[PDB]
């Protein structure tokens, strides 16, 4: 009967949708601190560059829908602030008036994602310094291109926000710089692959700065310089984008269990240690079907699906996460960057003894015209030869060679077994042997 | 120590480079009939329409690679009449002196693949009158283009090399035609599939006749009009496109039993039954991963499978051919035609109880720019739900829906396991649920 939902995006109203569907006697109620409901926080850097005409574009369902059509009682800018778990209530503060409500409980779903980390550097709140998560920041963004002129660009961090939106600002025109902590950009890469990163992001005239650690924002009403422990830099905007923290600061005080990076654990039926407390999306653990371990791997597949999944738990409607393969996939100017499974810290850091194959080969048939170079990496068991992890780069085909060894770490397939694999071949799509098939070959 | 291969093309020297790789001491003899190893007939069509500079261009293994390199005997215009299986003896004919060599074997490889059939109509024989399987072929077909004023070409046969010659002509700029034994052309596809094929045929102006009957071809030395039980029409160039037969004439008074297609039997390990025989190819039977019987669907990837598989099982080093799942992809004007495992026709016939959905989708996020429709397609047992088949149209990204769906088939996945699978997104190249996904969730 009772159902509450904390979070409207992409978890929290997956699993709204599954309640409604399979029980007419629920009566759900979302939270949302917001004002804005499932929408695709994906499209943002693509309407920033102005590829899609505005935010409005990326609502996947509006309030209306929700609370018309299927009966939800979906509330906007109700931040939950307290969860008793004991006496089954949840507790939210009203955004604007401050007021404070309360929701009485059968089944509670945590489902509020993650925050963009700002890191308590000097002139961190000057105008121009933005942080992107959501369709006001993005807006926040585009008035400040708008409002004022920008030509010098500075991004902190060189993970998937900071590499899509070193396109966006490049498109725009800008002169962009990055700033990574870290030894290279795309740190979830080899060092071997993120060398075609660097090639790429050289290639399109943009800075990239190394193992250098920002150190203060200068500047008096608006940002004007960036400054780090190896030098100063002229910025007119400054993107930081250094990671994400688990939206689950408001259950200190609960019992519910979370990892070190206060992501909340869920088990196979997305449930909590705490009876009737589920949780779901980005705030959640993810079980790693390769690692065998929880992982936290936030991502928007992985969200709908534990979302969905947490609602038909919630109807006592028994169905197991069967976890996430760490897959992701970025635009990067003219290179297409997908990876999955482990790379090569991965095993290492689990101790999982592992080789490699790497092939540079084309995306097609290489007498074909416009066939391109793609760049294929496999990871395997030395022992089992059980594939365990890809990294595919090039500027055509790599979304459906990784889809493939995506399909492979699924299955448990080991490395050879792809060779008996009936894929696809006409000469514009692929080689006879895709080059999947090739590196495994290449494997001992 | 002694090997003999009929066939110097895909299955024969995949075979050929197993043994010359795995045993040093091997002697290989290679014999072929025509003058031309190693080429890619998948690329002739491409030859035919300018996009390829030469058929040059399609050869991937030189004979005299072969020869001085690998210490293959390759033979060219040696072709084989007859084998003595109780002798352990290769005739072959040299197709200009008409002379004939013995060659006796301690293990035999038959990799002489399939032919384009010409049924026995009057004007067969007429200039202009071509088939399409060969290099010399192609170049007959372009000394054709070349020599004679070509306006109207008429294609009989819509399956695979129709279909993707009729773009080849159609860009070359001429008025093509298309004439049709049964209902429809995509015979493959389901009627409701095919609709698709005949709508991007008709909006490039190319016309398909159907349940029509050729009759004859009429004309000079050259053909300029083709004779149907409908109508007769003015045609400059005929592409006969009827499909396919083994080239296993030769072997009639040996005991090696074929299928009625006269396709020869092959077990795991690419033997006949007859000692110390193999075939590979589309000469050889195809054992289905889905219809658990042995098939015949002569392709490429197959072959280069077999032909490696037959290779190493000649040599003993063991390994079982895990099948076919009769995939198939095909370029046609801007269309993708991409199929795999069991369409309605073979699971009807083969009285395996199943259900289909079908989805209209696009291939990427339907808020980015030239998002393109997907029309997608998918068979599964009703009682198992088993995954049967897939069948994949549209313009962009049909190739890696196809691909994915065959990874499915190849594991015997459910399809509701589908959903679980963490497949890649961005908005550049698929939606946050891959339409797979969200044609899986529609099955019961
Ligand atoms: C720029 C950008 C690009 C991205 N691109 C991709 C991509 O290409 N592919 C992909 O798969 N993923 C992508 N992602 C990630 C994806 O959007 C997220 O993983 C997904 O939105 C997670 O869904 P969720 O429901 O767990 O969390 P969210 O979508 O973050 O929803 C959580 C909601 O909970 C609300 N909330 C938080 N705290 C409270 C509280 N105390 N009380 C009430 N409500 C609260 C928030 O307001 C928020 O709306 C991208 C993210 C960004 C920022
Ligand atoms: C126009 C066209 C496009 C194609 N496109 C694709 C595609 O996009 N993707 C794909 O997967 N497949 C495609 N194919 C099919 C693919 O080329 C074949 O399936 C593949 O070549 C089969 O290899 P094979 O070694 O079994 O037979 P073949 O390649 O046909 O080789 C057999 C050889 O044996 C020789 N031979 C025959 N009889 C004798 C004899 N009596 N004595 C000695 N030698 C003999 C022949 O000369 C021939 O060279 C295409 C085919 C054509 C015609
Ligand atoms: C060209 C042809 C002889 C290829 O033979 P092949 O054995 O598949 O390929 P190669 O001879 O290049 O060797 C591949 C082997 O070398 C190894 N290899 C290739 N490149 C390597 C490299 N750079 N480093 C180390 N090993 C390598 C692979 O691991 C593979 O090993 P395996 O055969 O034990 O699995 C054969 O495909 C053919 O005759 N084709 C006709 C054209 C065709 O395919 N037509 C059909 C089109 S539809
Ligand atoms: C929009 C959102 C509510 C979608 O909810 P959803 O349940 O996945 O989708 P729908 O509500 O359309 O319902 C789909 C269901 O209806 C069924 N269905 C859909 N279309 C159908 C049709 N035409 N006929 C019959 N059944 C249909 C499907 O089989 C599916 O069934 P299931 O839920 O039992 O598997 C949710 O994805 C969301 O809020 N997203 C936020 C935006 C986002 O995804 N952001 C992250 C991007 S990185
Ligand atoms: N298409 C996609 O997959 C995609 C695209 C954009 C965003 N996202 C989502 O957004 C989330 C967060 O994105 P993000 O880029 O903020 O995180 P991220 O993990 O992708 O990038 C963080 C980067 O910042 C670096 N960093 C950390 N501290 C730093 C410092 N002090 N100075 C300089 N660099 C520093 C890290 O080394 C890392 O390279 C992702 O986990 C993902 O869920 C996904
Ligand atoms: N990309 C690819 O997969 C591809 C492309 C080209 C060729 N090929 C290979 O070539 C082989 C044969 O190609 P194909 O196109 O010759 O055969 P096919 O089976 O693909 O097409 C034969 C078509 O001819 C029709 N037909 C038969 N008799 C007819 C008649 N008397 N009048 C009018 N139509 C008639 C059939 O109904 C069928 O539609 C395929 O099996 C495949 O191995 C594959």
């Amino acid at each position: 009967m009772n159902y509450v939902i904390i979070g409207g995006d992409a978890a929290g109203m997956s699993a709204a949708m599954q309640i409604v569907r399979n029980d007419e006697n629920a009566n759900v109620v979302t939270l949302e601190k917001g004002e804005i409901y499932s929408y695709a926080q994906c499209g943002l850097p693509y309407v920033i560059s102005g590829a899609i005409a505005s935010t409005e574009k990326l609502i996947a369902r509006n309030v209306k829908t929700f609370r018309d059509k299927y009966g939800i009682d979906a509330k906007v800018r109700h931040e939950v602030t307290k969860v008793d778990t004991e006496k089954k209530i949840v507790y939210a503060e009203h955004t604007k008036t401050k007021d404070v409500f309360e929701f009485s409980y059968d089944r509670l779903l945590i489902a509020t994602g993650v925050r963009p980390v700002m890191p308590e550097w000097e002139g961190r709140d000057l105008q121009g310094v933005h942080l992107l998560k959501t369709i006001p920041d993005a807006e926040r963004i585009l008035k400040t291109l708008e409002t004022n002129k920008v030509e010098d660009v500075t991004i902190i961090g060189g993970g998937a926000i900071g590499l899509e939106m070193a396109e966006t600002f490049v498109e725009l025109g800008k002169k962009v710089r990055m700033i990574e902590r870290n030894d290279h950009i795309g740190t979830i890469y080899d060092g071997d692959m993120a060398e075609y990163i660097y090639k790429e992001a050289d290639k399109h005239h943009i800075e990239i700065l190394t193992n250098e650690n920002v150190k203060a924002f200068k500047g008096n009403e608006r940002v004007e310089a960036v400054e780090t422990d190896k030098g100063t830099y002229k910025a007119d905007l400054v993107l930081v984008s250094v990671g994400v923290k688990p939206n689950t600061d408001f259950l200190e005080g609960t019992n519910i269990r979370t990892n070190h990076k206060g992501a909340i654990e869920v088990n196979a039926y997305m449930q909590t240690n705490v009876q009737d407390v589920y949780a779901a999306g980005d705030c959640a653990t993810h079980y790693h079907v390769i690692k065998e371990i929880h992982d936290h791997i936030p991502i928007g597949t992985t969200a709908n699906k534990q979302g969905r999944l947490a609602g038909l738990n919630m109807l006592d409607k028994r169905r197991a996460f069967k976890g996430t393969l760490g897959t992701g996939i970025i635009k990067f100017m003219n290179l297409t960057l997908a990876r999955t499974g482990l790379n090569e810290k991965e095993a290492k850091g689990l101790h999982i003894p592992y080789k490699t194959v790497k092939v540079d080969s084309t995306n097609m048939a290489g007498y074909y015209p416009n066939a391109k170079p793609l760049y294929l990496k496999l990871l395997y068991r030395s022992d089992t030869k059980q594939l365990l992890g890809g990294q595919v780069i090039g500027e055509e085909g790599v979304d459906k060679r990784i889809d493939v060894i995506a399909m492979a770490l699924f299955n448990k397939m080991s490395i050879h077994d792809l060779e008996d694999v009936d894929l696809s071949y006409a000469p514009p799509y692929n080689s006879v042997w895709d080059p999947i098939q090739q590196a495994a070959r290449r494997a001992e």
